[PDB]
């Protein structure tokens, strides 16, 4: 019993982190096979960052300018290329600790683990969600860029995020491992404001199911609703619309608990309209939206 | 910027987890050097668990009854002993992945990371606090026993917890790595009720400092207080008394923010008396008490 915000075990990713230095900028790289992946803004002077031309900046760079250190050993860079907003540094040594891996681009509402690193050294691991506005609410200090987000399917690491940017509002922006930003963000020190940070409704419902499974049931009411009626209330509270696809995904939790998804929607509707009245659910005073239905099933079933 | 409930990178501990089987019971062991540490209740039939005599049960056990598997390879058990509530299985092979390590017994209010494991395989990592009533609020299913709690100081893993028990109220009890239970709990399926789960005041204050550092300042007020005045209010709200030792420990956060500890106590006093009025602090609607002052300094400074 019990339900925690749980990250994937980080060891397989710890084995991939290296330090990348270009001039006076040090950040983190991801070493998979004989390629080190890092944010292309490693080549920028904080001045450059105001209006950088990456293709022009890169003409001034040679392989030997990219200093890559794996623990206390230097890697030899034998080539470099820019793909979207990431650099790919080809090194002469395959990472011997390379796990089975994939690069995936996640959807808003999907969760992942972040291994926060500084100077290629892991500092901690925490669980994130891609927000509906394509920001993440991370914990990143200067030097943390190139830290990565991932999911693990048994022995295969799916890398989904690389950290690039903090917005003036202290939320985070980054790329998939093909170097494509999530959302409208760019690797430039400019006015970038996030859109509405809506609540990931299907994740809240998942977490309410987690609550029932773990004996927190005070919020269960006598009501039901419809997708359309629920969605009118969701919209009013800046919740993401619930689709039949979401209902289908919650089916297994529905089955396990015997609470119809639309009944749980009617519980959530009353929580939105009435608040928590100073009560908690799974030790939270707000409705948690950074567990997916898959997360709740995984944690409630003990997958390794 | 940003502040997350962050666990230590788990890789050094992942390298230590093994499966221990005695008859039909499989749980987790910790393999350090040529010793596997596991809960002694591995020898119990769920029946045994009602009133177990461990010394008598152990007379019926031989080395060859303890099946220890590290990944898909069997370890040879060449001796076993009981220390308090843990078994020490001596194996013929030193764990080649043994990190620098210590066994420490933590105090209530101290935080640590848990690597939740099943069949010797890591499932996730999360951050816990030893509660003032010597329970922890974990995420543990059947098979999770022998999962461990730890802190990391650069390259040295301090092991502080091994998971043994779920209480009827779904909170968790376990031992240090010398096999001594935290609190009054025993490895018997009997009436064990936890005492008052008080709030770890010094940790709340630490987290309020974390909030100010990260730009959440709405709760800062014009007031101060005294340790004695604050403690009268703390007692009323089932908060742990604040000592001068706690004030001393918060000194560095005081210095960094220029908010005197007693001023922050007066902010916390108003939050207790007035509530949050539907506002959040670092994305929480309740006062978080599972960050130590050391945690806040570490995360706010980016220690690896
Ligand atoms: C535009 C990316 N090509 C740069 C380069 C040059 N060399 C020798 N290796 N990589
Ligand atoms: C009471 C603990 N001693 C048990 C034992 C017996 N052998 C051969 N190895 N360990």
């Amino acid at each position: 019993s019990g339900f925690r915000k749980m990250a994937f075990p980080s060891g397989k990713v710890e084995g991939c982190m290296v330090q990348v230095t270009c001039g006076t900028t040090t950040l983190n790289g991801l070493w998979l096979d004989d390629v080190v992946y890092c944010p292309r803004h490693v080549i920028c002077t904080s001045e450059d960052m105001l209006n950088p031309n990456y293709e022009d900046l890169l003409i001034r760079k040679s392989n030997h300018n990219f200093l890559v250190q794996a623990g206390n050993v230097q890697l030899r860079v034998i080539g470099h290329s820019m793909q979207n907003c990431v650099l790919k540094l080809k090194v002469d040594t395959a990472n011997p600790k390379t796990p089975k891996y994939k690069f995936v681009r996640i959807q808003p509402g999907q969760t992942f683990s972040v291994l926060a690193c500084y100077n290629g050294s892991p500092s901690g691991v925490y669980q994130c969600a891609m927000r509906p506005n394509f920001t993440i609410k991370g914990s990143f200090l200067n030097g943390s860029c190139g830290s990565v987000g991932f999911n693990i399917d048994y022995d295969c690491v799916s890398f989904c995020y690389m950290h690039h940017m903090e917005l003036p509002t202290g939320v985070h922006a980054g790329t998939d491992l093909e170097g494509n930003f999530y959302g409208p963000f760019v690797d430039r020190q400019t006015a970038q404001a996030a859109g509405t940070d809506t609540t990931i409704t299907v994740n809240v419902l998942a977490w309410l199911y987690a609550a029932v499974i773990n004996g927190d049931r005070w919020f269960l009411n006598r009501f039901t609703t419809t997708l359309n009626d629920f969605n009118l209330v969701a919209m009013k509270y800046n919740y993401e619309p619930l689709t039949q696809d979401h209902v289908d995904i919650l089916g297994p939790l529905s089955a396990q608990t015997g609470i119809a998804v639309l009944d749980m929607c009617a519980s959530l509707k009353e929580l939105l309209q009435n608040g928590m009245n100073g009560r908690t659910i799974l030790g939270s005073a707000l409705l948690e939206d950074e567990f997916t239905p898959f997360d709740v099933v995984r944690q409630c079933s003990g997958v390794t």
